[PDB]
């Protein structure tokens, strides 16, 4: 399958390290029923967590991960909740006292975030602030946030919100609360992504819609990205921004052609539809030549400076009432070049 | 198909009546990407709405209905939003000024709402209040809420929340703001329902899990239920509680057996697993012998009395802070017999 062909197959997956990190912990996963969150849930069970708290605002997604894990039902708790509800979220953290939060809840579709910039800011930045503030206040030991290559020199609302989330969480890290952020590229077959779209086009006898003949992305299997995230979390001392080695770039045109070849539907045309607002032809390569090595060849540590939280909290207040979100974001992230 | 075998096939579907109701209207659908909401969106387009505003808090679900309707993209707006966000929801209504709201956003899984009663109250009752209040304040002409057979003599948190939503929305109806509620039973193949669960069990060569050998539900295809909801909306003068004729009940054991015979998978066992907290063996029959007829043999009008909104608003304020939600809901819905 195409997934098989584009897998990273990292040489440096380390089950025993992850097991050491997770064994007998109470772990809360935000966005637990999502593509990444569901895999984080599954790996938390595999690697020996004592109790998994699954937080998701999407009832079907929560239903589904809870059902998927039914054999482990005594060790999991489905919490049907938005992380924007600070009071209820605080009650959850007090009741279950997680030692580790794995934060995988966000809105991620670049076009939808361009069309709904306020909701992107609220869900991504304010949601991350609420969850982090609650985690730190309730003495959660370690907080790992999932991030994206789109956060680097961002050209879209989504990527810029994720950069703000990095700045916020990393600036919260201290001697008691250890924060790691982990950046990676596209996950093969994730919700609402290009592979399922092309599968659906082929099955409906529709031409494949390709944005641009030269567009490329970096890809990893969800199980690879997630285990590497957990390895990074395990080694984190707090305040690290990690980046994953995604291997070679994949041209989307080659992906489309391979999918057509694999389903013997070279009858179908590939139609070029054009780059969208804020969409990059080539996302930024994740690992910089000066990033620090770790013991895992797939994981590097990128440079980051804390920002003052008083300043950042004031700017986050501004994002919620300002006229021009794009302009407000640029004040926080001066490298933001919107579309 | 099992779907085909259990379809109602109502004799009284009326495309031209629905077209007359929807042609050239600006319509907003809450829960637009859900099972029912997505079909509402599709039928809004089919029957000639001018502009469809699709509101959903689930990004994948919103992405998907928006993609499904790509051929009509110039007539649709994807709004990524929770209906709990009053300020942003008010901005949407002020901007687009819909003439009709079709309210299909709720949490519906009985076990999840038993486990998360506060979130059920907030999402279902408070969300409905916020949307209905915003709709009336913004001079929306007509408001149609989707309801359930589980709202009749409810035995679970979900059913009770939906009964409170009926009471609230119907009590808001006036000469200028016409509300209709439409009760119906199970939609075949809906998200997270029995048919997909049995399909997944059979695909994984697992025994089908049947809750009780005598359990029954009433079923309809989504297209039939939705068109009847729209026919009900079309004839409503405000204040009506409508009920659909679902036909004969279906024993779930017979459904399981038929799926096995159709999949040619009689090698698999049906295992009895037990009733769940608050789960009925037989839902209440929807049509009372004294319900009024309409021109559609599938649609009846049930009796309902308005309640005082000052009292119901106070009780809703209390539900948000109280410690015993079951007890509190009983004070609003005296017929609630929890579990
Ligand atoms: N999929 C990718 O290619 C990719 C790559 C790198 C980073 N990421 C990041 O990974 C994370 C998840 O991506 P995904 O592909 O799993 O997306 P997804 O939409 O499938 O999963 C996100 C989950 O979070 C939940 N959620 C969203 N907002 C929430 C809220 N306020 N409260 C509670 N739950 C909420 C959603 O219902 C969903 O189940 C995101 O932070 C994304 O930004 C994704
Ligand atoms: N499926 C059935 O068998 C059935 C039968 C009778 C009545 N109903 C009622 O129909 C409605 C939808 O049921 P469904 O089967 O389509 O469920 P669903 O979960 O598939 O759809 C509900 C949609 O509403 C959205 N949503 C939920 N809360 C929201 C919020 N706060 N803001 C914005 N969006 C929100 C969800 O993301 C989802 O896409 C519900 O009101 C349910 O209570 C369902
Ligand atoms: O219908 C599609 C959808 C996506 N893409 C491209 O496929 C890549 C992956 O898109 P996806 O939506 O999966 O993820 P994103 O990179 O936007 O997170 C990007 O280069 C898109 O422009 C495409 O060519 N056609
Ligand atoms: O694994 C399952 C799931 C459901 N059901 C039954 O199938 C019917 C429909 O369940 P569903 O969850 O689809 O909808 P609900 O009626 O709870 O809204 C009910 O009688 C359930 O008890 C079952 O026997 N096994
Ligand atoms: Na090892
Ligand atoms: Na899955
Ligand atoms: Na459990
Ligand atoms: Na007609
Ligand atoms: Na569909
Ligand atoms: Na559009």
């Amino acid at each position: 399958s195409i997934e098989d062909l584009l897998a990273r197959k990292p040489k440096d997956l380390d089950d025993s390290a992850v097991a050491a990190f997770l064994k007998d912990k109470v772990v809360l996963v935000s966005g637990a029923g999502g593509t990444i969150g569901s895999e984080l849930c599954k790996q938390c069970i595999k690697f020996g967590a004592k109790h998994l708290i699954m937080v998701d605002h999407s009832e079907y997604n929560l239903y589904k991960i809870n059902d998927d894990l039914n054999l482990y039902k005594e060790k999991i708790t489905p919490i049907l909740l938005s992380i924007l509800d600070k009071q209820s979220l605080d009650e959850v953290l007090k009741t279950y006292k997680p030692e580790l939060i794995l934060h995988a809840a966000a809105y991620k579709h670049v076009p939808l975030c361009e069309q709904n910039p306020h909701s992107a800011v609220i869900n991504n930045i304010l949601g991350t602030k609420i969850l982090c503030d609650s985690a730190k206040e309730n003495k959660v030991a370690k907080f790992v946030m999932i991030s994206t290559d789109k956060a680097v020199r961002p050209t879209n609302i989504y990527g810029c919100t994720k950069r703000v989330c990095e700045l916020y969480t990393l600036s919260m890290s201290d001697e008691n609360f250890e924060v790691a952020c982990v950046r990676f590229g596209n996950v093969l077959g994730s919700s609402g992504s290009v592979i399922p779209k092309f599968k659906a086009q082929i099955a409906n006898n529709e031409p494949l819609t390709l944005t641009h003949p030269d567009i490329v992305r970096y890809f990893m299997l969800v199980a690879e990205a997630v285990q590497l995230v957990l390895q990074a979390g395990a080694i984190a001392k707090g305040g690290e921004l990690f980046v994953l080695d995604m291997g070679k770039p994949v041209k989307i045109i080659d992906l489309a052609k391979k999918m057509l070849l694999l389903s013997n539907r070279n009858d179908l045309e590939i139609k070029i539809t054009g780059l969208r607002k804020g969409e990059k032809l080539y996302e930024e390569l994740l690992i910089d030549e000066n990033d620090a090595k770790t013991q895992y060849e797939s994981i590097f540590v990128a440079k980051n400076e804390k920002v003052d939280l008083d300043w950042l909290n004031k700017e986050i207040e501004n994002l919620q009432i300002c006229e021009d979100i794009s302009e407000a974001l640029l004040k926080i992230v001066p490298e933001f070049k919107h579309n």
